[PDB]
């Protein structure tokens, strides 16, 4: 009951149990939402010019047995998500020597997925997702260290209590261009952990483009930590955005706001974009992005900010891309934005700014020098003009009679 039209075959939702005659030319293959219950050498023996298998959500319980995969040399992109409780023999993708991306979302696999020889054949691999399952120790067996390519790792909702040194033995040498390890937890690495020393450095001698660590809590006590251990890892792009425990509060006193030393380890990074959104920060402290000397792009929106020092802001010379809006932000000090020279855009809206006189003088007259800078626009509280339009009295005695 297939729809065949050209190269591609969509088989998707058709109460099918084993692979459909289709004919030997197709290379697109969707069987998605199906009742098959196993894969095995006879399943995609006449298919061998398959370059995208798309096999999700079949009934629970799939089974992939060895060589399923023999001789489909042209396969590109497998799919295989949602399948419940899948069962792969371990040489399940055996022959699959050009497959280059392989997506394995919810189907209650484990660490062993990762350890053992399952993804030993896929020496093409370069984008491996993972997310939703019950990986706790990400462990990659050797053979890693020969997957010239393998540079997209995706294991978001995963519970991984830590990431460690000799767990991330053979990710040594990898450029990764997405390590995503968003809402993962890290649930161990914190304060009152007794395994820092031993955890040594999970990054070491590895180098990262894009590095998700986002809904991960990150209290400021364990940022501190776990950047001084992955000290020095070259990173292009950081995402720390929702991490829940970051920042102070009068309810529980342990929780304080990134100091100068916080983010000491990222100090020879490379770091060019920083997103610190959507967590709890209360106050920007003197010096706490002082150690992002390449930073030129940072995000601070949607926190609960309503202090800046004088200095929060130091070091950030090559800094092109400020966002402060949707805080809880009255004031800041004069002179706050001098020595971002190279900024080209700020956003400064939805805060309650207190736009009385003298207090809005500068932040006044800086936005209207810099008016091509803002996006959107900062408003007064009650008034609800913009910021950019107040032109505060001088006081008397600089005008004298
Ligand atoms: C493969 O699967 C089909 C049914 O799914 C079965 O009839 C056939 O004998 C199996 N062949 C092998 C080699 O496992
Ligand atoms: C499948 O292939 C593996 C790996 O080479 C082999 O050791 C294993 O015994 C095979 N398993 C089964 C169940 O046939
Ligand atoms: C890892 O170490 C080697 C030296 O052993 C170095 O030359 C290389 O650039 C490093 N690789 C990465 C990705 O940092």
């Amino acid at each position: 009951e297939c729809s065949v039209i050209g190269y591609n075959a969509i088989c998707i939702n058709r109460g099918l149990h084993q692979v459909p005659e289709l004919p030997a030319h197709v290379n697109y293959v969707d069987l998605s939402l199906n009742s098959i219950a196993e894969l095995n050498e006879t399943s995609f023996s006449r298919l061998q010019d398959l370059q995208f298998l798309k096999v999700e959500q079949q009934t629970p319980g799939l089974v992939i047995r060895n060589n399923t995969f023999r001789g489909l040399s042209s396969l590109i992109i497998l799919k295989l998500d949602y399948n419940q409780f899948l069962q792969l023999e371990t040489g399940a993708f055996n022959g699959l020597a050009n497959l280059e991306v392989l997506t394995l979302t919810q189907c209650n696999l484990d660490g062993a997925v990762l350890s053992g020889n399952f993804f030993k054949p896929l020496t093409s691999l370069e984008m491996l997702v993972l997310r939703d399952n019950n990986i706790k120790k990400i462990q990659p067996a050797s053979f890693f260290l020969n997957m010239r390519r393998f540079h997209v790792l995706d294991l978001t909702f995963n519970k991984v209590k830590s990431i460690c040194e000799e767990d991330l033995l053979n990710f040594q040498g990898k450029h990764f261009t997405l390590l995503r390890l968003s809402s993962i937890t890290l649930q161990d690495m914190n304060e009152y952990w007794l395994g820092w020393e031993k955890c040594g450095n999970p990054f070491k001698n590895t180098s990262i483009t894009t590095l998700d660590l986002s809904g991960n809590g990150f209290k400021e006590s364990m940022a501190k930590r776990f950047f001084d251990a992955i000290a020095g890892t070259k990173i292009q792009s950081l995402i720390l955005s929702n991490s829940y425990n970051m920042g102070s509060s009068f309810g529980h006193t342990n929780f304080k706001d990134p100091d100068n030393f916080t983010f000491k380890g990222l100090e020879a990074s490379g770091v060019k974009t920083c997103d610190l959104s959507k967590s709890k920060i209360f106050a920007l402290l003197k010096s706490v992005f002082s150690h992002f000397t390449d930073l030129e792009q940072l995000t601070l929106a949607q926190n609960e900010i309503n202090k800046i020092d004088d200095n929060a802001f130091w070091g950030l010379t090559h800094l092109k891309e400020l966002a402060l809006d949707t805080n809880q932000l009255k004031s800041v000090p004069d002179g706050i934005f001098d020595r971002l020279t190279s900024l080209q855009k700020i956003w400064l809206h939805t805060n309650p700014w207190d736009c009385s006189c003298p207090r809005i003088d500068y932040l006044s007259r800086w936005l209207n020098k810099n008016s091509q800078k803002e996006q959107g626009s900062a408003k007064c509280s009650g008034s609800g003009k913009p910021v950019r339009s107040i032109i505060c009295p001088t006081s008397a005695s600089l005008v004298p009679r």
